[PDB]
């Protein structure tokens, strides 16, 4: 229920940038806001997709906003990619 994610903005760096640790049930809506105070860029700016560790280099997207990390299969330890 509680993810352990690692944050990349892979317009920025190849490696890793933070560790975040975000409820299952969280909407992307609320990650981009959290995202969004920390970088300080707008919500409706920013764009989020995955990769797990299984499937290396393959992005999945996160496009509906008002659904949850777990609705979309994202799993403890897997990549966030943010950008904007």
């Amino acid at each position: 229920q509680l993810l352990t994610l690692k944050i990349k903005y892979p317009h920025q760096l190849d490696q890793k940038v933070l560790e975040k640790q975000l409820p299952g049930s969280m909407t992307i809506q609320k990650v981009k806001g959290l995202l969004s105070r920390l970088l300080k860029v707008p919500v409706s700016d920013l764009l989020l997709s995955y990769e797990s560790p299984k499937k290396p280099g393959r992005e999945i997207e996160l496009e509906n906003d008002l659904k949850s990390l777990q609705f979309y299969s994202v799993e403890n330890g897997d990549c966030l990619l943010v950008r904007w």
